[PDB]
């Protein structure tokens, strides 16, 4: 019977949240971290061992393989929602630091002072969000063709090469993109709810 | 001493399920994830690797292998049972939810409401499992043979490729068939039984 | 200090059980999971890689081996132990939800009915474990030879594969075998105790 | 605070065993285990795959090695440990489940009844114990060497194998020989003592 | 119920630490653990395997290799890690244990003394991170070529050898070394802090 | 509320230690066992896969590789750090045992009985680390060359053989020696202490 301060914890956290998005959110980083770790990693299992370039010079593939695919997707992915997940914790931990120093104070003596911290929670992950994405699709946009042409040295004029099950990877960075947006979405619209709340004081 | 809560939360989450529908589903569940992740997930260890096709151009199997497993059925289950186990995840969060929100206004202050989103949660994972057991039968069928034609660029015309333990896939294949088929039964059943008692008020 | 009602439900499941049974079960239960985790998965950890065939021809070594083995032993006994653990389960799963259905009853107002079905139980494992033990004895038999004669296309008239340890799987398969009759006669033993005491009513 | 019941069990248990065997015994367990959970496996990481002949004829490596290594020694001394380690795990079972059934008795109603079992159990696993050592004397006996010849059909006439790390595994395995020596022998002191001061009654 | 204690030691090992220092380092503190045990490290799961060296002589790939990479940096960093993670934990223990025997001496008769090590830890720190990063810039640079060329016996003048996916671990070397001045930042400006404050007196 | 009897042992166990040498010799240990078993391990992943010797005769590299290396640093080290653990984890049961037995001892009734084994215990700790530190410096010395001469059967005359990433290997063993120095060094000095305040009495 030691879970009443986790619970009074969890309550005050969720102060100015909606009733309906909290479920939302949790559900969708769970579902999130679920895919990400449970099978969508085996398929990135066989990254450079199954590439093949076709020539003769030794050497050539390792530098193919290295400007066709300049970062990984997973872990792109994996910086993506750790960079997402950190604002939350610092604003835990700043809540709870700040409940416990108010209940050493009352102990002893026997608006905007949180509401800013949560905007500025949330404008952040919206913007490192939005940003990843404006980034996925400047780089690698949203297709893969099994075929690449490659033009580096010291590679003679042009050689051609080929991926590994192109058609799972477009489905899982599909997946992926549908997740971020959902998430996008959700945010914006909590932080209309609370803008909108806010106005009318 | 602190299981009271959790058993409170069982017991109310279960209102207007069946007696005996109750255990069946549950083991069936743990039946599911117990064998997709003990045993059929090592049959599909190697994939690619003794994937052999009869032919000396260099990449033709790369592609052949892509034209002829559009996606793995391991992480097509894997899908397929998170999006079947999400929904009652979101019915449990969200009547934990509301009975705190109950307890604190009793505290301070010392049909249709919950059998709707039940309803949806059952329609949703009823249509989500035959979904996903039509859209199986329509691009891969219930049968695997060892020879398999490739008619893909750049191999020339057409070229033979064989697969790795057919039999094996194929029977594994039958039992999620099966399973699937149990368990769409039980909802059914589930729903039936929920609406005729409904009908009688 | 919560382990009460735990202790309740577990002697309460274990009422027209002989007092030796319980122990000599649990125990053989205990040592065939361990045994199957332990050490045996290690001996097929080279199922496809060792195996080779006295041939030229591409892609026969693939036919010849999904012929010779349908399915790995593994499997086939983790399909076994699954099925006949499922039962006691499902009893267990009963057992419980009913006695906190009358221990709700008994405090808003403050033979057959489990016999039957623990007759039930013990005739499905019984029968689910004799199925197996046939079925192993029909297909694979109990000895392993390290020749193998392969006749099937692609490859020409007949070739010849060799296995990898056939002496060690054996062993194993031995041991199961015994350890699959000690189960069968304990059941029988404790069905026959049970039916020759319900007799003298 | 919850393990008041399990110090009792435990005390109970220990009636007539030396003050000091007991931790002796206890750290000797500890030790195999972690000895051979932690180092000693990697060691046959690679049993076959660097294990070569000299010869051209492909599958005679197969059966040679075969040959050579009935059963790798990992998997004996996983058995031999195991076996030893059954009958403590059944005579605490046992006690268990009649200390219970006797606090009920007493609930309810508010030599050679035990150490005929524990002398047993003794027996019973220095017996095993000296039947294992004995067994792995005839078969490998304790001395490894790094050139093996094999006469096995289909390999003509001789051929000529090589192992692996042979002095790691000899002193891995004069370290198990030395440890089930002390184990045996703390056994037959505990035995020793115990009929001593059985006889003087 | 059992937390007092652990809460007690925790709010009096920060007494002297500014109140948003602690929300930061702890977290950054996490953010950098979780990055190197769950994407990185991958990255590095084949750092020999794919070096491949344009040359026909046997055994140069292994020298060059050698004298390429002296230390991997993946391991560099983990010793940095637990470097700087050391001290606290350091402090930790002699807080903890100084504690008890002040609550020992107090039970039984019913500045600097702690500022000096917390400060010692401080700068011990500071120096062991600065002096980590030093040797980094002076080793390795913050800089890799997939061209590198290899002039050590016996390979004959000169050789060219090519790495794998230089831009992945550039980008992650630049993310450690923004970490490691983030910290070095916060470090610096709580001794800052703590030195002015005692100043004053 | 469970921690009491665990913080008795805790300080009954530290009744003749320094004040001092109690957090260094445990942040040694962890120290140590943290670095066994995060990253040098990874560093001895590939012993034998990249051992490569300059001939054609087939086996001799074998051979060659049991020579040059009788056993790997690595398990020895297992050896010695479980080698220094287990006299401590005997004295804690011992001391553990004889406290329980005089508390039965009390309850039923309501120099040198324990510094003697704490002496032999500190003593068998020093001796069995400088025979282990003695035994390495005699077997493989304190560096290693890239290049290394094998004269064995059945390789002709004299080959040569390359290892891999030697200086990886020879700042891990520095590191190792170090350690094991500073321990040493620690346990000498307490055993010095201790001895100097018993000849005062
Ligand atoms: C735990 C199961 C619920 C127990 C329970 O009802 O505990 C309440 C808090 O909820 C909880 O303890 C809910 C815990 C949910 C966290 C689960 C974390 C993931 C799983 C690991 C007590 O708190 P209270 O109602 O006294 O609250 C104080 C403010 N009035
Ligand atoms: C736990 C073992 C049973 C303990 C027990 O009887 O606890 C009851 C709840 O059941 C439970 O605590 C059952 C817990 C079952 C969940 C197991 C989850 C999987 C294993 C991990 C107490 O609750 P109560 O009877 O006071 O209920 C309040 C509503 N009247
Ligand atoms: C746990 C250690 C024993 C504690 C103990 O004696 O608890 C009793 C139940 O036994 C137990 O709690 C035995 C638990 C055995 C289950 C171990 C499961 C495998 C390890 C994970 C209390 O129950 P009670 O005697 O009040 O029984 C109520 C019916 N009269
Ligand atoms: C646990 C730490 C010790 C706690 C303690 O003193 O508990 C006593 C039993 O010992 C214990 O609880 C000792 C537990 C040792 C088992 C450790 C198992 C391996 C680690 C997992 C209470 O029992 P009591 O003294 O009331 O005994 C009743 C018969 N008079
Ligand atoms: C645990 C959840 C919080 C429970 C709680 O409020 O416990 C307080 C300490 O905080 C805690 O117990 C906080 C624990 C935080 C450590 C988490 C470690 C990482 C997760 C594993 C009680 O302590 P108190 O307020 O009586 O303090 C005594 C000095 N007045
Ligand atoms: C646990 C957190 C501290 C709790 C605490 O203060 O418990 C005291 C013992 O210390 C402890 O319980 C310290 C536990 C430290 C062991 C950590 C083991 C490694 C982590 C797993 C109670 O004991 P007491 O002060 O009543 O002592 C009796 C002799 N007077
Ligand atoms: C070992 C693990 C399984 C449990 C211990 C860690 C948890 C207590 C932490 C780790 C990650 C945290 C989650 C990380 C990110 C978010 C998103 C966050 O999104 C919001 O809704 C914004 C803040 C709010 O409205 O509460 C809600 C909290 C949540 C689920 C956190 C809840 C607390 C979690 C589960
Ligand atoms: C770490 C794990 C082992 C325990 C912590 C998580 C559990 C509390 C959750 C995770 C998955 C959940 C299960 C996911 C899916 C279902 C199907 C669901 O199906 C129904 O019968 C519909 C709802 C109902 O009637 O209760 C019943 C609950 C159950 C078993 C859930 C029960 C609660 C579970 C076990
Ligand atoms: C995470 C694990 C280690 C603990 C949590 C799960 C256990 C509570 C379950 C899982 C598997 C169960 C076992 C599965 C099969 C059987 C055989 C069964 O055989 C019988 O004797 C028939 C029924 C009876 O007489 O009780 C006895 C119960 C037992 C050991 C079960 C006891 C309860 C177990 C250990
Ligand atoms: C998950 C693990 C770490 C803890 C849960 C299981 C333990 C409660 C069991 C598992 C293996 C058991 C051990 C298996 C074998 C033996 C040898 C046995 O040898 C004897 O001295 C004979 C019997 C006696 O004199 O008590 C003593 C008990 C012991 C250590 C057992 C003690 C209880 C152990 C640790
Ligand atoms: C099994 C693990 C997940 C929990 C058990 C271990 C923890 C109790 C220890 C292990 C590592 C420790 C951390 C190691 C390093 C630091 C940095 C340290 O930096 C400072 O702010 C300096 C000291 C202070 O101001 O408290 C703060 C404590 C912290 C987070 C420690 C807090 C306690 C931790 C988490
Ligand atoms: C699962 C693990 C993480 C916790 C359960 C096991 C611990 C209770 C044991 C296992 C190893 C033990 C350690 C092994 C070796 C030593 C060295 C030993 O060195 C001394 O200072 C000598 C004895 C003394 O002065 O106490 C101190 C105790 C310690 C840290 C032991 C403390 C208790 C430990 C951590």
């Amino acid at each position: 019977g030691d879970w009443s301060a986790l619970g009074k914890l969890l309550d005050k956290v969720q102060a100015y949240s909606t009733a309906g998005g909290k479920v939302w959110l949790s559900v969708l980083f769970i579902f999130r971290i679920l895919l990400l770790g449970t099978a969508v990693e085996s398929a990135w299992g066989d990254e450079q061992s199954a590439f093949r370039c076709n020539t003769q010079q030794p050497g050539c593939e390792n530098v193919c393989y290295d400007k066709s695919f300049p970062i990984s997707h997973v872990r792109f992915w994996v910086l993506q929602i750790i960079f997402v997940s950190v604002p939350t914790l610092l604003y835990l931990a700043h809540v709870f630091y700040v409940m416990r120093k108010e209940e050493k104070l009352n102990k002893k003596e026997e608006r905007g002072g949180l509401l800013r911290t949560y905007i500025i929670s949330i404008l952040f992950k919206s913007i490192f969000e939005v940003a990843f994405l404006l980034i996925q699709w400047y780089i690698y946009g949203f297709s893969l063709s099994a075929v690449y042409t490659c033009k580096r040295d010291p590679c003679p004029h042009q050689v051609d090469c080929f991926l590994s099950r192109p058609t799972e990877k477009t489905i899982f960075i599909i997946f992926m993109l549908v997740v971020s947006l959902v998430s996008l979405a959700l945010n914006i619209i909590e932080l209309f709810y609370v803008f909108f709340k806010g106005v009318k004081d």
